[PDB]
DNA sequence: TATGCCGGGAC
DNA sequence: GTCCCGGCATA
């Protein structure tokens, strides 16, 4: 929904910034849900 | 079109 | 251990 995880804050152009389970497309360890 | 994730794949 | 996508649930 209108959550902003590490992918729809920094993008595929920023992908070196995610959380390392963003990274992967597994459940992020950062921004928690 | 695209986030966000499990099941499956790479080395 | 460290690395990621295909297909899906979802909007
Ligand atoms: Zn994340």
């Amino acid at each position: 929904g209108d959550a902003k995880k590490c992918r729809k804050v920094y993008g595929m152009e920023r992908r070196d910034l995610w959380c390392t389970a963003c990274r992967w497309k597994k459940a992020c360890q950062r921004f928690l849900d």
